[PDB]
């Protein structure tokens, strides 16, 4: 299991659900014994590691092939270049920690693909604030990704390119949100769904047509909401310090809640954390309702993969050095 | 007509005709009167401007859309510098315009812009041979619009650029003193960016030819590739030799090969290559006579004629370029 640098929780409050989450039990069982779809993961209870774990998910799963992902990300970094080292170390650390936690089902080859893809996204995201050589590097990445999976790879790469196009567009500084639900709809747009959905299909080694995705859409919206709001909660402090120095806008659910509810910032964080707890229960309810419907094994595996992204995202954020001690 | 900074001839002997050439007559008629396929080009006698014109070709054609190409090449350079000594950039913009406007004179205003950007991408890579997603987008945006401008010709045009990039990588590290001139000619022909130049002719001439359409013109194509490459050798020799004395750089040039094989002076080797080039032009004219007797598609005939315009354009560009001079 990958070493943990730091652990933090912005809010500081943990909880326990009124009723057992049978639907999440597979994560807990995976810690002790092999469970379907988790053969490639180390599954652990973060509380045993000392990491604050204020969530309904009983465990977090991490791909056991993170060491390969580090080599892959480092290899790609050497091609691209062909306190700066400190920035590079953070880039490589984030490029591994995020996909290894969010998409833990990854085997060794697909983990390498995920880490390279994560590096490319994170390098572009940092940049926001000879072309043929550079175009060749990406083309080699597409070839290796396409070879590992002929079916999902093209969507996987298209998901990367769709994300770069969204980054270009900027929400207006003037624009404000009247309702939290309105903020959620905007914030959901920030998530790279096409990549993350393909990344689940890739790491879980399953294929779903877009029509197979229509039944899972309510769970999918729940997973995007939980992922996005979790990212806002853990990143809030990093944004405010950036706001003070560079005058950064702070587009964060915490700030929206503070304005809409007219409460303290500390209370806004508590409300967001609780909103996330209710989302986790809503995710659990949808899973129960979905089990009633005749679902395909791949559809169910995707439904479960979305749950693993949410839990892994919490673990990634809680152990992330950018967010802790900003 | 595009301003010329410099004019030079490495050898200095002029051509004198014993037999007038009917096939090359269309270039001459184009100066005084509009000729089919030259509606987009200014056709001139380079001697009238004061440029030395040591060739059987009666005229050179240069696109009337060069100013647009300068606009396009300047735009592409600005995107590239943003996504990332000044003397190299300005020279690069100059070579990126002068070469395609002279080599592919038929280009209209939109296709002239395409050629200048494509040429800029090729030249910058060649200098290099001597974040990533943002660079990739720049090429993808170039690839789009090229395909929109010409949906049929666009794919091989862009593929021709990529095929060249790979070939540059597949380049022998050193070439042994050539035992044979025919052997040297074959190696030079292999380097020729054939896929791109054939597509650039199709693009600029606004005609399309299948591979089967190209089978009749193959002897002319080989002559054109040879004349193009040997012309480049002749005019670049002074550039290569002076560099070779300063850096002990290897020289791979027809001038040096003949001087070695005939054991002759440099002045005589240059005269020998100049005459070999005139004999190639005579063979080009002879093949043009033979082709006319054979039934030929009008597009095929436009391609045969486009190859001649590349040869004459290359001569004018080579004499015009400052780097070949000084």
């Amino acid at each position: 299991m990958r070493p943990i640098t730091c652990s933090f929780d912005p809010v500081g409050i943990s909880f326990q659900t009124e009723s057992k989450q049978e639907n999440f039990e597979f994560l807990r069982e995976a810690i002790s014994r092999s469970v379907p779809g988790l053969e490639n993961c180390n599954v652990f209870d973060p509380r045993s590691l000392g990491v604050p774990w204020p969530t309904s998910f009983p465990a977090a799963a991490q791909s056991k092939y993170w060491k390969d992902a580090e080599e892959a990300a480092a290899e790609l970094m050497d091609q691209i270049v062909a306190k700066k080292a400190a920035k590079r170390r953070e880039l490589l650390d984030t490029s591994v920690s995020a996909p290894m936690n969010m998409f833990p089902a990854a085997n060794a080859p697909r983990a390498r693909i995920m880490a390279k893809a994560a590096l490319l996204i994170f390098m572009h995201d940092d940049v926001c604030e000879d072309i043929l050589w550079q175009n060749r590097i990406f083309k080699e990445f597409s070839e290796e990704t396409n070879r590992e999976d002929p079916v999902v790879g093209p969507q996987f790469l298209q998901g990367i390119l769709n994300w770069v196009e969204h980054t270009r567009k900027a929400l207006p500084a003037s624009m404000t949100f009247r309702s939290f639900n309105e903020y959620i709809d905007y914030r959901i747009g920030d998530f790279a769904v096409d990549f993350c959905d393909a990344a689940i299909l890739l790491t879980c080694e399953i294929f779903l047509t877009p029509a197979d995705m229509e039944p899972l859409r309510k769970l999918h919206r729940l997973y995007m909401t939980h992922f996005s709001l979790t990212n806002d909660l853990y990143s809030f402090n990093k944004e405010v310090v950036a706001e003070q120095e560079t005058g950064s806008a702070v587009i964060n659910a915490v700030r929206v809640l503070e304005q809409l509810v007219d409460t303290s910032t500390r209370s806004a964080k508590v409300l967001l954390r609780a909103f996330l707890w209710d989302l986790e229960l809503q995710i659990h309810d949808e899973l129960t309702r979905l089990k009633g419907t005749d679902l395909t094994p791949s559809q169910w595996r995707f439904a479960r993969g979305m749950v693993e992204v949410c839990a892994g995202n919490i673990f990634y954020s809680a152990t992330c050095l950018r967010y802790a001690k900003p």
